[PDB]
C-alpha cells in the first residue's frame, strides 16, 4: 500500500517503510504510531491520502 501527504505532496510507501521515524518495511498505514505525522510538513497521518488500495 502506498500513501501520500495531501498537504505537501510527500509520500509513504508501506513497502519501503519509514525506518527514519521507526517504521519497518512492511508496516501498515493504520498500523503506524498514533503520533505518526508527516516527516515533512508535520501533518498527522490524518492528512495522508491513499493512492487507492
Ligand atoms: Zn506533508
Amino acid at each position: 500500500a502506498k500513501w501520500v501527504c495531501k498537504i505537501c505532496g510527500y509520500i509513504y510507501d508501506e513497502d519501503a517503510g519509514d525506518p527514519d521515524n521507526g517504521i519497518s518495511p512492511g508496516t501498515k498505514f493504520e498500523e503506524l504510531p498514533d503520533d505518526w505525522v508527516c516527516p515533512i510538513c508535520g501533518a498527522p497521518k490524518s492528512e495522508f491520502e491513499k493512492l487507492e488500495d
